């Protein structure tokens, strides 16, 4: 299961590959080739004492301090070093692995001008399981993360084991790595890009679609556990009447889990069990059945359609910027050096605070549909807060509703930071992106809407015990429903909640219900 | 020159001509009779009394409330009159053609099961210059705002003529037309949809496309005012290097307005300019000479690329959604009346939520370049605020920069506001859009935007006179140039700002740039 790090094809499930699933990285030849060329092209002229920025030249506002030769390999040290300033907690195994990835990936498009041996050392240290310890915050949209990283390269900085950070020089001379000496302009284009930003993004995005099909992976277990209608996920009213790819995409997922389900009802059944319900001598008249039900059982196509568009989208440019020279200056064939600003975050920064606002509203639907089964007057039947015990004195999951409803309050207090550039370096970085904490940001979010969907597991898995309707469950929704009270049993009594609830929400952060789907049955999900 | 409202291939191009310019609209016969044809079936349906949402029984929640077809009629005025609760401003005459655009489009997609009557009477108002008056508050997500509309089409409510509201009854009478009466469904219809939020977003989002051109127009010229390198615009470092559209484009469009400069300089002219400066003596030596760097001028295409990005996912958005049934239930040859939730915003609301922080981004970033120009230590040589006179005693500029800081900080406490559904109608609604409140933030970015790079543009002009470079300039910035004098004189002594500022402002909102490069120039811009 080899990942192919070429700077052209990387895709954002292969960057989760290299970071969750520890998979193997490998930088093809003709990377290596295209990689030692541009590194010609540019001592071509480093021969010379000509001008270049950050090679020799000063850094940042500084750039009109001309720099020899001389004390090459001590401008890259002290750039690494100087820039190394990054505070906060530390980004986990994960984070830190597809951090440097995109890394690897960027240089190994070739435009850099760097030895092969940066790409041989990074991809070692994937493949070796070093794991450099890289502070989260400090990147203004990603220097000082990646100097964190780029510290580690030449034995510096710290390295990440077991939760702890442990100085590279020990962890090195360990395994017996000679750690290296930096060249002119690797300094600089070990740090000078989107690494941080769009590693983490990745991950987020990646997990983010697997968060919308398991969203709608319990959103259907809840439709046919109270029995809804089938009628809003009809193929017409999506694949032609409203063609967005995401909405097409939910309304497909949605027949596929609910296909074969003796629970749910069909529009024609309702129209007519409601039409003898009627009587023809008056005009106006009550009955207690729904034609339709609430939104939030209605609209999910609609919304998390549109979260799907959104992640798309972010996929999208997350996949070019991964397979971009997002460094500076650039080299390439006789051409002049290019002096750009392809280390600029904005196209990623926007990306992700679209993630967080599109996945703040996927929190949104899940914490209503929540509160449609709790709540006696919405359930269609069920009783009040899904009791199973005298009602009153037992509360049931009274309780737990709240921590999600808190937490689709405490996502919406998550503001876009792509547009809070503040100028620094001499307002030679007079226009920032943020984009690393717009990744954040999306993380927290994604990170919240698995506590939220988690609530939602345990109440859908409860209503159908309390209403006995586990027979009539579709093929889908038995996995989905065994999958829960694998890991958690039914609400006899009351009893602490919390638990169990982090207990569902870990699985949900290890796709382990999008997992029970793929086993169990045949149906894969958009 | 008529636009086709065929339902099926309507642009936001097409959109804004209707709004703005009052283009012809036409339905075209193949619509009508497929109009046609629908409605008879759906009537036959009807006439027998089944139930269906809307048409036999109450709205919203009170979806459990049958109604005999005896009350054809009174259901649906009962339901455009009650819903005509807009407050706060009416919307313009251009904004409000827009939505009743929209809307006609999505009804002759033909699956609205409306008579063609009310097809034909909305695109008379259009043609005729009937505008309704809508206040712009009130939709969640087009409700209220949709109501006011379908009011004028039974002749009440209220139509805007001159800024203000006149009575419908009273304008029709004038014009001889006979108000039309609701049948089965036609109130629904009319209202039940995302045109409020679909019909403002185009003309945002096509202005906003605009003002990226805008915004690249006076970056050129400003560029090559203080002679800055034109190395960061290459197409290597975007079509080759970073492949984002957006990017491409943005870089693309600023070779073309700076082709044919005089005062421009290459990456080779500096680091050859910067040889002499260096010696062979020391080994760090300073220079005056930067190797151009402030991002301000070296990210155009990075930034406002990523905002091309945005607006390039918005418009499309929202091609998919003015030909798309948006309105609820729908019908379909030979199958079940659908009920779903095509009238729900969130695919806009998220469009429009991004293109307020896109927008955002890129009026921080002409602020910081009008920052560039007035700071002495940074602009590149020229007098502190462009004062052309005695500094101390004039301030030149110095007062006009401040409207322009204060707009990025405005702009930056509009909140994305698809994420703030509040739960309305007995829980039925439990999760809204809340997309016209998102197009209206965009809108009012961009109109701040308009502001700020007002003042950009005269401190660009400004900076031409007091350097007398306007002879170096290219065949654009001399258009550009030209146009920004024709509007306002050179600042010779301390003057009042706000009427010169707002006279650009409002040649911004026009495209008046935009369109003095057409009339001035062989250059298209993307
Ligand atoms: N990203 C900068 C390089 C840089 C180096 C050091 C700094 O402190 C800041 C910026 C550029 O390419 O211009
Ligand atoms: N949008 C509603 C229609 C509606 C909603 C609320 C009302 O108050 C009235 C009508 C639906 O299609 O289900």
């Amino acid at each position: 299961v080899p990942v192919s790090v070429d700077g052209e094809t990387l895709t954002v499930e292969a960057v989760r590959r290299v970071a969750e699933e520890r998979a193997t990285v490998d930088v093809p030849a003709e990377s290596i080739a295209k990689a030692q060329k541009s590194r010609e092209i540019f001592e071509g002229i480093a021969e010379q004492n000509i001008p270049i920025f950050g090679v020799t030249t000063g850094y940042g506002e500084m750039i009109y301090m001309q720099v020899d030769k001389s004390k090459e390999v001590e401008l890259q040290t002290n750039l690494v070093r100087s820039h190394s300033a990054g505070v906060g907690p530390l980004f986990a195994e994960d984070e830190a692995r597809a951090i440097v990835a995109a890394r690897l990936n960027t240089l190994a498009k070739g435009h850099s001008a760097v030895r092969p041996i940066i790409l041989e050392r990074l991809a070692q240290y994937l493949n070796e399981g070093i794991t450099p310890a890289i502070p989260e915050i400090g990147s203004l949209g990603d220097l000082a993360p990646l100097s964190h990283v780029a510290s580690t390269l030449i034995g510096e900085g710290y390295v990440l084991r077991d939760g702890r950070p442990v100085e590279t020089a020990q962890v090195l001379a360990e395994r017996g790595i000679e750690p290296l000496e930096l060249r002119f302009k690797e300094g600089l284009a070990l740090i000078n890009g989107t690494s941080g930003m769009t590693g983490l993004g990745s991950l987020v995005v990646g997990r983010a679609l697997e968060q919308a099909q398991q969203a709608e992976i319990v959103t259907a277990l809840l439709i046919e556990a109270v029995r809804g209608s089938t009628s809003p996920f009809l193929a017409e009213g999506h694949d032609i009447a409203r063609p967005h790819e995401g909405q097409i995409d939910t309304a497909a997922n949605m027949r596929a889990l609910m296909r074969g389900s003796g629970l749910t009802v069909e529009h024609a059944d309702l129209r007519r069990e409601l039409q003898k319900d009627k009587e023809a001598g008056k005009d106006v008249q009550r009955s207690e059945i729904y034609l339709q039900k609430a939104y939030s059982l209605r609209a999910i196509p609609q919304v998390v359609g549109a979260v799907r568009d959104t992640l798309y989208h972010a996929r999208h440019k997350l996949r070019i910027e991964l397979n971009s020279a997002n460094d500076n200056p650039l080299f390439f064939e006789g051409k002049e050096i290019f002096h750009g600003a392809n280390f600029h975050g904005q196209p990623i920064a926007f990306a992700m605070d679209f993630v967080t606002i599109a996945l703040t509203q996927l929190g949104v639907l899940a914490e209503r549909q929540i509160n449609r089964v709790l709540n006696r007057h919405l359930s269609y039947g069920l009783p009040e807060f899904l009791v199973s015990g005298d009602p009153g004195l037992h509360s049931g999951f009274a309780g737990a509703q709240y921590p999600a409803t808190a937490l689709v309050a405490e996502n919406r207090t998550i503001g876009p930071a792509s547009t809070q550039s503040v100028p620094s370096n001499g307002d030679n970085q007079d226009v920032v992106s943020m984009g690393l904490i717009s990744a954040r940001n999306a993380r927290r979010v994604l990170s919240n809407n698995n506590k939220i969907l988690a609530v939602e597991y345990l109440a859908a898995a409860q209503a159908v015990d309390i209403s006995g309707r586990f027979d009539g469950l579709s093929p889908a929704a038995k996995a989905t429903y065994e999958a829960v009270r694998r890991l958690v049993p039914t609400l006899g009594v009351d009893r602490y909640m919390a638990d169990d609830i982090e207990l569902v929400a870990d699985a949900l952060s290890r796709g382990e219900f999008l997992r029970a789907i793929a086993r169990e049955t045949d149906i894969q999900l958009r």
